[PDB]
Parts: C-alpha cells; structure tokens; sequence
C-alpha cells in the first residue's frame, strides 16, 4: 500500500516583486517539505513528477479569458503585472506565476491519476500558488487556477463523466471558487468548514453560509459549515466530523476525496485565529481514509504559520502512510454547536444519515 507525493522547488519561482515577507511564502513549500524529510516521511513515499497543466485541463473549469490574461502575465512588464495584481482581490503576481500555477495542478493530475490507476492508495501535494478562491473567470485570494475543482473534472476526465468526488475544505477560509464552480453539480459534493463571522471574515461573502446547498441537480450537494463568535479547534473540528462531514460523505459514497487542506486554522496562524492542532488534522485525514475504498489526496491551500503548517500536513502524510492516530487532548464551544445544528437542519431534507 503506497502513498504518493509531489513536491517541486520550481513552485517556489512565484513571488511578491515588492515584499519578500508576503506571508505567501516560496518557502511555504520547501519548509512542509523538510519536516517530511526531517521526520524520515519522505523515503517512505513514491516521488509523484510535477508537470504542467495544459490549456485543455484549464479549460475544465476556467474561461479562455482567464486563461488567456494569466498566460499573458508570463510576459509582461513589472508596472503591468502590478496593474494586473491589483485589478483582482489579494493577488501578486510575477512572470513565473503562470507556471506555478500550472505545475500546481499538472502536480495534482498525476497524483489523482496515480491513485484512480491503482498505482498508489492516496497522495499528498505539497504546491503552490493555492487554488480554492479562483473562479471560473477570475482570480482571487493569492489562488490563480482552481487546483481541486481541475482535479475533480481531470478525475472524472480519466475514468467516467458522473464519477463521484468528494472536495472536503478545512482550509479556514471559504473555498468560494470551489463552491459556484459545482454549485449546480450533483457529482462533486463540495464540503467547506470554515471562519464565517457572519459574513464578515474574507472572503467577506454570505454564499459561505449553512443555507446555500446548491443549485439544480446540485441541491445538497453543497455543505458549508460556518464558524461564528469562537477561536475553533480541535473539539468543534471534530463534532462536525461527527454529526456532518462523514455521515454525509459516506452517504454519497465517493469514489475519491481530494482534500483541499489549508492548514490557516491551527494554531499558530497570524491569519486564522484558530487552534487545530497538528493531532487534530492527523485525525481528520484518518477519518476520511475510510471513505472511498482510501482514495484520499490532500492537496496544500493557505496555511502561513511556516512551523504550523509544516508540523500539521507531515502529520496528515502520516496518517496516510498508515501510522495510528495520535491522542486528542477541554469542553466544545457552545458556538459550534449552534453552527452544527443550522448545517443539520439545511441538509437533513437531502441527508437521511442526518435524520
Ligand atoms: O488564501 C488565503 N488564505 O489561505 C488567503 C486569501 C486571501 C488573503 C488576503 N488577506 C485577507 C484576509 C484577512 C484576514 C483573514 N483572512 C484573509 S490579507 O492578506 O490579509 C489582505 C488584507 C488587506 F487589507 C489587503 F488589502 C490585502 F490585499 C490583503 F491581501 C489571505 C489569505
Ligand atoms: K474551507
Ligand atoms: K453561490
Ligand atoms: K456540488
Ligand atoms: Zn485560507
């Protein structure tokens, strides 16, 4: 039983001309991936190759325009890439950003291809830019392509068109991106936990609330799961483990989950302001390694506590690798609870496990 992970320094080429501090760091990939090597995970992993997406993949989810303005960024001066930058929400740009955007997702098809082939049983991607904040048209949020929503329709590229994926986001933000590209999609369930304050934590949008479900086909088959009024962590994380994300995945009964796993809510985090900790992460992947016959990639978001984020993911390749969960340690807010129930009541008319 093999797990795969992809890791590839010319990520690191996308950088903030202007501020070398940027918390979205080059060495956010270099430092997950010398945890890895220091707590001798590496060697027990197949290497997956990095690649390029192609135009084609892109095209699964995002506009020609889109695709045909970021490319364009490759060439462009730095007045121009600063005016580009700056006519989207929170994005720096440099002329290699293209091509870690495309290395970001090419990496993710060859690890989803790796584990649909049987070649491995799950995989990590350790890449960079992000991807859960870009749109069909636009980018958003340090995010260019949209890295999870790409794999899930390169999945079912390689396999059959309805093949059921499961996108669980535990970054701390919103995947906006995700959600309205599957909204209306009854074949990717879309799970999101994240910081809402109702509606005032970025990406500062009320789509990230309980009671959007999904459109068309797509009713139910969007789960958002807002935190309110608390610093959230491993208690809540896992009460809405329990009482949601798992009865409802086991019911939809996918046939893979990526999993978009921005590590911003741990502790640590000068964005988040929550306290996952790294054990917390390490029992949520082993949670979902029983779904989908253990078809899991867990594929880096945001996350920019370098220490956090690097402690946290090498503890979820852990899990991968078959390595028992450590233990969990402190009463659940009463906040969350009110969160879990508004999910309850949105999706027990499309969830019978809910009931
Ligand atoms: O992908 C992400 N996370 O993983 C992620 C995406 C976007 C940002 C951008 N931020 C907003 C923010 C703030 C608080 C909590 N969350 C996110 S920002 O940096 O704070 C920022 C603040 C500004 F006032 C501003 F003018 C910016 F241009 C800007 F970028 C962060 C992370
Ligand atoms: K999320
Ligand atoms: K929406
Ligand atoms: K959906
Ligand atoms: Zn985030």
């Amino acid at each position: 039983p093999i797990t795969g992970l992809v890791y590839d320094q010319r990520m690191m080429l996308h950088h903030n001309m202007w501020d070398s501090h940027h918390p979205e760091l080059p060495q956010r990939i270099s430092r997950i991936f010398s945890r890895h090597e220091e707590l001798r995970l590496l060697s027990r992993c197949h290497r997956i190759p990095a690649r390029l997406a192609t135009e084609e993949e892109l095209a699964l989810c995002h506009s020609s325009k889109h695709i045909s303005i970021i490319k364009s960024s490759e060439h462009m001066k730095p007045r121009d890439l600063n005016r580009l930058g700056d006519e989207y929400n929170s994005i720096f740009i440099s002329n290699e950003s293209y091509t870690c955007a495309l290395l970001a997702a090419g990496s993710c098809f060859n690890s989803a291809q790796a584990i649909l082939t049987g070649q491995v049983r799950n995989a990590v991607a350790i890449v960079r830019p992000p991807g859960h904040h870009a749109e069909k048209d636009t980018a958003c949020g340090f995010c260019f392509f949209n890295t999870a929503a790409l794999t899930a329709r390169y999945a079912q590229s390689i396999t059959r068109e309805s093949l059921r994926v499961l996108i669980v986001d535990w970054d701390v933000h919103h995947g906006n991106g995700t959600q309205h590209i599957f909204e209306e999609d009854d074949s990717v369930l879309y799970i999101s936990l994240h910081r809402y304050e109702d509606g005032a934590f970025f990406p500062n949008s009320e789509d990230a609330n309980y009671d959007k479900v999904g459109l068309g086909k797509g009713r139910g088959y969007n789960v958002n799961i807002p935190w309110n009024g608390g610093k959230m962590g491993d208690p809540e994380y896992m009460a809405a483990f329990h009482h949601l994300v798992m009865p409802i995945a086991r019911e939809f009964a996918p046939e893979l989950v990526l999993v978009s796993a921005g590590f911003d809510a741990a502790r640590g985090d000068p964005l988040g302001g929550f306290q996952v900790t790294p054990e917390g992460y390490a029992h949520l992947t082993h949670q979902l390694m029983s779904l989908a016959a253990g078809r899991v990639l867990i594929i880096l978001e945001g996350g920019y506590n370098l220490t956090s984020i690097s402690e946290s993911m090498s503890m979820c390749t852990s899990m991968l690798l078959g390595d028992s969960p450590p233990s969990l340690d402190t009463p659940l807010k009463t906040s969350a609870t009110v969160s879990i129930n508004n999910v309850l009541r949105a999706h027990a008319p499309f969830w019978s496990s809910l009931r």
